[PDB]
Order: C-alpha cells, then sequence, then structure tokens
C-alpha cells in the first residue's frame, strides 16, 4: 500500500509526497495547481504493473505549502526542474521516468534537457509557451475573486470532465481554493517565457513523448504540435483537456505504463 | 453590382454562380453543403479591394442541382477539381486564387497540384483526411432523418457561431435541408480517402496557405497541422470552426485579401 509522508530538502521546502510500488521509478509531476491527490487512482494502477510511483504537492501548494517565497513566486520551468531534482535526491531516486502537464510539462522537458543522466524518458502534456493577458491579469486581484474566477475556469472551461472534476471531493477543492491566488501571482507571468522549446535541435532524438488534449480548442496547443513535428518528437492525443489523470484516469495510467515499457525495451 | 446567374458546362452541370468586382481573380469554393450564399458579405469586402470574386453552388446542391448523378455520387477531390475547372473555362477565368473549406479544401489542393498553370495560390481550411463512422452511417437513413441530424450537427457542433449560423435565414436553411441527404450519400464515404496529402513532398514549395479553426477540438484537424509542418507549408488559424466565412466574415475577408496580395507580390 501507499506511503504518505513529508521530506525536507536543503532549499527550505517541506514536501508532502506519496509513493507506492517497487520497480523502475515513475514520477508524476503535478500541473500548476500543485495537487497530487489528482493522481490517486492512477498511482495504484501504474504501481501494480511493477513500478515504484512517486508524486508530491508542488512548493507553496496544498500540503507542500511550508516553503520559501522564492519557490512559489516568479516561477520558471528551470526553477521547478531544480526543485524536483531536490526531492528525487532526498528520496534517493537516481533514474526516473517523468510525467508532467502544463507547468509540469515545462518542468519535465527542463529536467530531460538539464539533467539527462537522471531521466529515462519524459511525457509532457500541453506545454504553455504563450502569455495570456486574462490569466496574467488575475495576479493583481483579491484572493477571493482569484479563487472564484479560476475555480470556474477549471470546472467549466478546461477540466475535460466536470463530474470527475467535482468528484475530487470537498477536501481537494478546499486545498485548490487556497492554491489559486498562489498560482495566479507566481505562474502565468513567468512560466510561458521559460518554455524550453526555443531550440528545436535540442529536442531532436530525445526520449520525449508529447500529448495534447483531444477536446482542447485547437488554438491552445497548436504551437506544441508544430514544435514536436519540427523536432521529430512523438506527438499524440489523450482524451479530455488539461487533466487527463482526472477526466480519464484509466486511459492516463495505461498511457504512462505503455510509454514507460516502450522505453525500457528500447534502452536494451 | 453583383452578377447572379447560371451557366452550363459540357459535363452536363447547370451552375448557379455569382461574381463581383474587377481585378485579379479570387474563387471561393463552398464546403460540402455546396451553398455559396454563406460567402455573401465576404464577396463584397474582398471585391472592394480590387479583385474579381467568383463563387457558385456545387453540383447537385442548392441552385446547381441540375446535374448528372455522377457529379454528386462517389465524390472525390479530383472529381470536384475537374468540375471547378469546367466552370472557370466557361467563365473564361484563366488564372485564379482559390479558397476552400473541408471537401472544398481537398478540392483546392487537387486544383493546385493538378492544374498548376490555372492556380496562382490555394487557401485550404480543415481538410478531411479520415473516415468518420458517425458521418458515413447517415448515408443509409431516411432523408428527413438525415436533414434533422445534420442541421443539428451544423448548428450545435461545427458552426463556430450559432447566432450567425441561424442568421443565414429561412431560404438558406431550406436549401441546406435538401442538400443534407445528397451530401450524406455522395461525400463522407469517398472524400477522405481522396485527400491529396499522402505525398508530402508534392506539397513542398507549393503556393498553399493552410488554416484550421481556432475553436475546433484539437482531435479534428491535428493531422492537418502535422502534414503542413512536415511539408513546410504555411499553417495558421482562423477564428471559429468549419465556417469562418459565416462566423467571422470580416476576419475571413481580410485573410483572403492579405493572402492573395502576398502571392501577387511573390509572383514578381
Ligand atoms: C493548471 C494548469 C491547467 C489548467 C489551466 C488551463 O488549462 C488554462 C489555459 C492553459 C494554461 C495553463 C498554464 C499557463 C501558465 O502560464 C502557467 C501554468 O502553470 C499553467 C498551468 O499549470 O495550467
Ligand atoms: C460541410 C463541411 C463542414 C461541416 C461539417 C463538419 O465539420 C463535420 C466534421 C468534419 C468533416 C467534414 C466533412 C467530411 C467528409 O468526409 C466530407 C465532407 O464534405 C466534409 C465537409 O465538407 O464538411
Amino acid at each position: 500500500m501507499r506511503t504518505r509522508s513529508t521530506i525536507s530538502t536543503p532549499n527550505g521546502i517541506t514536501w508532502y509526497y506519496e509513493q507506492e510500488g517497487t520497480g523502475p521509478d515513475i514520477v508524476l509531476v503535478p500541473d500548476g495547481l500543485g495537487e497530487c491527490q489528482m493522481f490517486d487512482s492512477s498511482v495504484s494502477q501504474i504501481a501494480a504493473q511493477g513500478f515504484r510511483v512517486t508524486t508530491f504537492d508542488m512548493p507553496g501548494m496544498s500540503r507542500s505549502a511550508k516553503a520559501p517565497a522564492e519557490t512559489y513566486t516568479e516561477v520558471t520551468a528551470q526553477k521547478l526542474a531544480s526543485y524536483v531534482i531536490s526531492i528525487l535526491d532526498a528520496l534517493d531516486i537516481k533514474h526516473a521516468t517523468v510525467w508532467g502537464c502544463s507547468s509540469g510539462a515545462s518542468t519535465v522537458v527542463a529536467l530531460l534537457l538539464g539533467y539527462p543522466d537522471r531521466i529515462r524518458n519524459a511525457m509532457c502534456h500541453e506545454l504553455p509557451t504563450k502569455l495570456l493577458d486574462h490569466l496574467s491579469n488575475t495576479a493583481v486581484l483579491e484572493d477571493e475573486e482569484i479563487s472564484n474566477i479560476l475555480a470556474n475556469v477549471m470546472l467549466n472551461d478546461v477540466s475535460g470532465g466536470s463530474e470527475a472534476w467535482q468528484a475530487l471531493g470537498v477536501e481537494v477543492h478546499a486545498r485548490l481554493h487556497k492554491n489559486y491566488p498562489v498560482w495566479a501571482r507566481g505562474y502565468p507571468r513567468t512560466i510561458p517565457p521559460s518554455a524550453p522549446v526555443q531550440d528545436v535541435e535540442a529536442l531532436r532524438g530525445k526520449p520525449l513523448d508529447w500529448t495534447v488534449g483531444a477536446a482542447t480548442p485547437t488554438e491552445s496547443f497548436f504551437d506544441n504540435i508544430v514544435t514536436a513535428t519540427k523536432a521529430g518528437v512523438n506527438i499524440g492525443l489523450l482524451p479530455g483537456m488539461a487533466f487527463p489523470y482526472v477526466s480519464h484516469p484509466d486511459v492516463f495510467a495505461k498511457y504512462v505504463v505503455e510509454t514507460t515499457q516502450k522505453h525500457l525495451w528500447n534502452s536494451s
């Protein structure tokens, strides 16, 4: 069954983390909301195929909120990558397969480029490369308007599955309520310009598997499809939108397992 | 003033056609519903920038219904391209810029590849390359069932602006009512396999500008973005979905004028 604990890294972060299984390491990095309970169903299904699965709340979010302001303000992909390397160091995970969506996508590409010895293969979903004035403008609002605006975006615009999103339960939505203002002030103004996609030739031949949400409006991640095709990187679709691990947890878990198995075959 | 008239071609089709302005030729090929009143506002705005704009109902549809059955059954891009050449010959249009959406997109690419001397440049929008069972299965239903199903699909799924779609009015929606069964029996089973995008190298360096609808679900024209990028073809977005000339006629008109002006410059 599942380990649920905390670990402190020398950068001042106290992480909430979860771990299940034994075998090769698979690390599920959250989206910007930093909430690892969204992986709860898929952690068990992936672990049961012979993997050790690790996930965690992101610095300043949810149960990893005990952290210095630097880790949840002016956040970049490069910062997030150095923070994940810190918890992998503390958990003695030397070689890992990594999943990440949105800011997590930018984090896993930064990990694969920045720390190639540590990363077997990366799965990135919907990597945000463009500033959006309407997300950036939330940063200057009051806490309670931010939470009302962004809770409605998640539920009605980008969940890919409103009932599955609601079924996360009241405890999860109470933690997200407090994350929204932190995310607004620290993420949308600085994440997109940090996207590690400026150098197409740097992506060519890397063990990277790129997805976009099948139901996402084409304009949102059009640029991801162009970039992946130019770099020869494997690019495909998962069902739903920004949270395939919430909207379609069984399809998500099968994709993570089969993608990790394909790379374990290739490395021999 | 706009010409609104008919003209007969030796293949047995009597075409309903419209034409406005003087200057270089721009030809607007309808989508599969074959209904050229959807271009009405855009024809005026494009002609006013110094172009002769021509459009027409497609064979067996709307006011071009007088035509042999061959022209609206087992329909391919290559068939529609030979029909468009027949009406350009009849109207003495020697060299034309062409636009087409959906089966029209397939048509304008088959025009550019098959009649390079006739085509200055082609704008293709949302080219259908994949068989869709839920569309192919309409073919075997009763006329009034096909029209009720496909009227609902156009309005609620792919119009990209339900208000502007309804504002096409009673007369247009009554012509579409009769087209739906004709389209269902002649198009969805034979159009996608005829998509001229199998040969990626044949597209490279051609005067082709490709768009997808910004609001269309990513899954629908993902393959277009991949193909255009592999061929090095200009690819971008228009607002809305399958009917940018209905949902956003001013943006559509500007796109057609600017794209044509760019190829007029590049030709000298
Ligand atoms: C929560 C997640 C998906 C849900 C939010 C969503 O899909 C809004 C539109 C796409 C942008 C996401 C995004 C953009 C940023 O600049 C920084 C981010 O951390 C995100 C992001 O993490 O969005
Ligand atoms: C009417 C138009 C856009 C409206 C219909 C629409 O967008 C349905 C999904 C996309 C497929 C369109 C299509 C597929 C075919 O096999 C043959 C066609 O002629 C079309 C087509 O022309 O769809």
